[PDB]
C-alpha cells in the first residue's frame, strides 16, 4: 500500500506531508542580490560555517548542475574559480535556507523572478534548488504566475514540471482558461499536474481589476475561481491526484471567507504574511480547512532576511500550529 | 538613451514599415534546422560566420566561432546551444531588413534551463548591434518588488527597448517595471488589453464595469499609470496587445484611444486577418499598429521571402489607407 517518493499525485504528497509534520507553513525562497552578497560577505567572516555544513548533505551530490564547483572548498572558489564565486553562493545560500528550515516546511514556494536577473546563472541554481527539493521529498511550488497562448505555455509545462519537477506551479488566468489544458495536461505523455490561479492578490491596488470588473452581481475573482474549477473538473485533475487551486492574499480577509464559504473543499495558496504585513490570525481563520494542505501561508522575506532563518521558521510554525489548534479547538 | 518612442520613429523612417517579426524557435525549429544544416554542408552556419556582428555576441563567442565540424567532435555539450543560437542569428540574418522591431517570446528560451537563457542573450545582443528595436515577451506580473527583478532582466541585463506585461494583479506594478527611481529611468511595454486565444472573450469581453467591457477598463487604467509616470515624456509608453483577430476591439481600441501603440500578434499561425487587422488599427505614425508575425516566418522554409511578402503586402495595405 506504499507509494515510493516521486511516484504519486501532488494531492497525495501533500497529504503524507501534512500528517507527518502537521502544519501548513509554506516557506518562501526569493533570494535577492542583497540576500547573496550578504551570505557571501558572513560565510567570508566565519569561515564558511554554513557553506560547510551545506557540504555534508547527502543530497548535495544528487544535484544536476555543476556539482564540480558546488563541491569545492570555499577558498578554492574565492581564489580559483572567480567567475563561479557568484553561482557558488547563490546556490549555497539556497541550499542554507533549505537544510535550516524544511523540517517545518509543508512545501517550499521559489519565486522564478528572482533567479532569472542575472541571466543563465540563477536557472542553473533554480534546477540545483529543485533536484535539491526532489531528493529531500518536500513539496514544491514554482511562482511565476505564468500566461499565454496555448502553444506558447507548453514551454513552461515542460520547463516547470519536467525539467525542475515541480509538483506545482502559479497561474495567471486572465486571458482564458483553456491555456490550462495546455498546463495542467501534458496530451502526447498523459501526465497530469497542479497550479493554482491568481484569484485575489496581495498587490496594494488589487481591487482595481478583481473586484471592481464584474458579471451579474458576482466579481471578477468570484468568476474567475468557478471558471478554473470547471476547468479542473473538465480534466480530471482530481481524480488523477492533482487539482486546481487558488491564490488568495493574506490581507484579502472577506475574499478569504467567500472562496472557502462558496468553495468549501478547494486549495487556497496564501502570500502576504510577514514582509506585507498581513493578519495571519484572520487569515488562516478564514481559509481554515481541517486538511490544513488547503490553506497553504506563505512566508518568504520574513524568514530569509533573518539571521536566525531556522528560528524565524519555528517562530512561524509555532504560530501557525497554535491557531491550527484554535481552529480544531473551536 | 534614445527612448523606444524614438527609436520606433527613426527606424520606421528608415524601413518603411510596421512589421515587427517575432523569433519563438521551438524543439522542432532547433532540430530541424540541425538536420537540414548537416545534409547541407552547413550552409547557413558559414553564412552566420561571415557577419560581422557575430563578433560582439557576449557569451560563448568562441564557441560559436568554431566551425560546425569541429563543434561536432571538440565541443560535443556546447552542440545545442551553438545550432540554438545559430538558428536564431540565421532567422536574423534572413530577415532584419525587413523588420521594424524583433519580439523574443520568453517561454522558447526556457524549457532547456539556463542554455536558452545564454541564447536569448546573445540575440538581444546581436540585434542591439544591428540597432533593430526589441520586444521581450514575457507577459508579466507581480509584486512591486518581485517585479523589479524583471525591470534588471529585461531592461538591464538584455537591454530590450520594451516588454510585454499582464497588469490583472494591478497597475501599480508598472511603476516598477516602465520606471527606475534610483537611475532616473524609463522603459516601455505593452500591456495585454484583446488576447488571440479562442477563449478570450471569458474575462476580457464578459466582465465589465458600468457597462464597458473589461478590456476598455484595463486599456483606460494602463493609459492612466502612463500619465501618471510621465513616460512619453520621457520618450517611452506604455501601449496594448490587441490581437489581429480581434477586429470590433481593435476599431474601438484605435477610435476611443487615437494616439496609442498597439502591439498585435495573431497574423499566420492564428490564421488574423492582415487586411482587417491593419486597416482598423491604422494610424499614419504605423509604428503606432505593430504587425507581429512568428511561426509563419520561423516555420517557412524559405524565411527571408516569407519576411519579405508580409513586408510587400503590410506595404501595399499602407499605402491604401494611405
Ligand atoms: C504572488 C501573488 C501575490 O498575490 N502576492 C505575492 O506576494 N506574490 C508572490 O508571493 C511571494 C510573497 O513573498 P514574501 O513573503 O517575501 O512577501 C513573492 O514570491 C511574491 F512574488
Ligand atoms: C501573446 C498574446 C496574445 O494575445 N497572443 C499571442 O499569440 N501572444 C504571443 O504572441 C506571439 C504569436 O506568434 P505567432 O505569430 O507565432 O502566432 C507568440 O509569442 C505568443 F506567445
Amino acid at each position: 500500500g506504499l507509494v515510493p517518493r516521486g511516484s504519486m499525485g501532488f494531492k497525495v504528497k501533500l497529504e503524507k506531508r501534512r500528517n507527518a509534520i502537521n502544519t501548513c507553513l509554506c516557506i518562501g525562497l526569493d533570494p535577492d542580490e542583497k540576500d547573496i552578497e550578504n551570505f557571501m560577505k558572513n560565510e567570508k567572516e566565519n569561515n564558511y560555517n554554513n557553506i560547510k555544513k551545506n557540504l555534508k548533505e547527502k543530497y548535495i551530490n544528487n544535484v544536476s548542475i555543476k556539482k564540480d564547483i558546488l563541491l569545492k572548498a570555499p577558498d578554492n572558489i574565492i581564489r580559483e574559480e572567480k567567475s563561479e564565486e557568484f553561482f557558488y553562493f547563490f546556490n549555497h545560500f539556497c541550499f542554507y535556507i533549505i537544510n535550516e528550515t524544511n523540517k517545518y516546511a509543508l512545501t517550499f514556494k521559489m519565486n522564478f523572478a528572482f533567479y532569472i536577473p542575472y541571466g543563465s546563472v540563477g536557472i542553473d541554481v533554480l534546477k540545483n534548488v529543485f533536484d535539491y527539493l526532489y531528493e529531500l521529498n518536500i513539496p514544491t511550488i514554482l511562482d511565476m504566475k505564468i500566461n499565454d497562448i496555448g502553444n506558447t505555455v507548453k514551454n513552461y509545462r515542460k520547463f516547470i514540471f519536467e525539467y525542475l519537477k515541480s509538483d506545482s506551479c502559479t497561474v495567471n488566468i486572465y486571458m482564458g482558461t483553456n491555456m490550462l489544458k495546455d498546463i495542467c495536461y501534458d496530451e502526447e505523455k498523459n501526465k497530469y499536474y497542479s497550479a493554482f490561479v491568481l484569484v485575489k492578490t496581495t498587490n496594494p491596488d488589487s481591487a482595481i481589476f478583481q473586484k471592481n470588473l464584474s458579471l451579474d452581481n458576482k466579481q471578477a475573482y468570484v468568476i474567475m475561481a468557478q471558471e478554473a474549477l470547471n476547468m479542473s473538473s473538465y480534466l480530471n485533475l482530481e481524480q488523477n491526484n492533482e487539482f486546481i487551486g487558488f491564490v488568495v492574499g493574506a490581507n484579502s480577509y472577506d475574499e478569504m471567507n467567500y472562496i472557502r464559504t462558496y468553495f468549501p473543499n478547494c486549495y487556497i495558496l496564501s502570500p502576504g504574511i510577514g514582509a506585507q504585513n498581513g493578519d495571519l490570525h484572520k487569515t488562516l481563520t478564514n481559509g481554515y480547512h481541517k486538511s490544513y494542505e488547503k490553506i497553504l501561508i506563505n512566508i518568504g522575506r520574513a524568514i530569509t532576511k533573518n539571521p536566525y532563518p531556522q528560528k524565524a521558521a519555528q517562530m512561524y510554525y509555532d504560530q501557525i500550529n497554535a491557531i491550527l489548534k484554535q481552529n480544531m479547538e473551536s
